[PDB]
């Protein structure tokens, strides 16, 4: 089961110090939601730490549409209006209108176009007019409260950062195997092995923010 | 330089013959358009005969944001406005708000999960509401007139697809390298190579439906 299969990454509460220990390194980490859920693994990376090196890797190895966690705050204050006004997608996941830099990129989706993509939305002075629209970067707004309020990647993402002492913008992408399914626990397991990443749950935040009286 | 580099694929005529023929047999091609535009190659498959081993390719081969190019007929018939009013990205790349289909799937990233969306929107029989918004999934109208009206992959897509006698619907996206820059004339000449895909630009099918009068 699950619990069991993640033992070895230890106790929840480990799992998350491990984790925010990890992308105070700079480094990144892997979120699973609930198995009731997407039951789906998201490479998760800070933003201010972030490298064409690690976009890349997101790219190769994941379903290649990155997006960008950010607080309503930040949303708001780059004019970023929902994709759609009645969102009837299943988990209705906050996308809002894909986002280009204006400037210092190209055609928008190399790697390195799509971190200074994601540094230009992330800037804590960016301006609307910084970011043309639509573009090939994703940005997802953060439920205030974080996973106590919406148990998704999306708050998993922007809480790990806050709580890491971080600058509260992540990037997120799906882990995928080679064969375009959607790599499941014991594949996380093994591909976060092999890049010296940690594992969690929404359920270990979860239990970790209810332990620690944790309000961001 | 490119048109030398492009010989070994046969004169320009040739080159769109065998992408053609190639498409008919249900395989994909490499699309190139203008040095001075975007300056990439884009995988193309036709809807029709897309599958899950094709879709798994360009998604662990390419950008992984896979766009299926429609037809302004079919676009409407699914109520699928742009994603934005003014668009201000470089090339006006005309990004309908995202889809998902609304029954077969899970998550929607799966490479199964997104074949499922584009046959489901491709339907010439598709009604807006067999498709969720926002989704995984990211449709492009094509100008009416196709490469002659806008030297876009979009067009080039459906372009294919219509001079193939096909289903008017194709995807494509863009190949990258593995360390995360975009594939340049050699390594998509070089990547056809490997995947038996004919290369071809859209100067070569401007050429062609400029000597064939071939109005689509
Ligand atoms: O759809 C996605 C991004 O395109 C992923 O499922 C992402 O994890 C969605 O966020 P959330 O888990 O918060 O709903
Ligand atoms: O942006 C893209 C898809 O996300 C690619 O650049 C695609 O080729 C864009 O289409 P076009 O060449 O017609 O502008
Ligand atoms: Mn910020
Ligand atoms: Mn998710
Ligand atoms: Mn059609
Ligand atoms: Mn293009």
């Amino acid at each position: 089961n699950q619990s069991s299969l993640l033992a070895e990454f230890g106790d929840p509460i480990t799992r998350v110090e491990n984790a925010l220990q990890a992308l105070r390194e700079g480094r990144g980490v892997l979120l699973l939601d609930d198995e009731d859920r997407e039951n789906e693994g998201d490479i998760i990376y800070a933003v201010e730490s972030l490298t064409t090196a690690q976009m890349a890797l997101m790219i190769r190895e994941c379903s290649g549409i990155v997006c960008l966690c950010l607080t309503e705050a930040q949303a708001d204050r780059l004019a970023l209006p929902p994709m759609v006004v009645n969102n009837n997608s299943a988990n209705q996941t906050a996308f809002t209108v894909s986002i280009e830099a204006k400037h210092g990129v190209t055609t928008g989706v190399s790697a390195q176009d799509r971190v200074t993509t994601i540094k230009t939305a992330a800037n804590p002075q960016a301006k609307p007019e910084d970011l043309a629209r639509p573009g090939h970067v994703f940005p997802l707004r953060a439920r205030a409260g974080g996973v106590l309020a919406r148990r998704g990647h999306t708050e998993g993402t922007v809480d790990l950062m806050q709580m890491a002492g971080l600058q509260p913008a992540g990037v997120l992408c799906e882990l995928t195997n080679p064969d375009g399914s959607m790599a499941k626990t014991p594949e996380i397991i093994e591909f976060g092995k092999l890049h010296n990443m940690p594992v969690l749950t929404i359920e270990d935040m979860v239990q970790y923010r209810i332990q620690f009286d944790l309000k961001l």
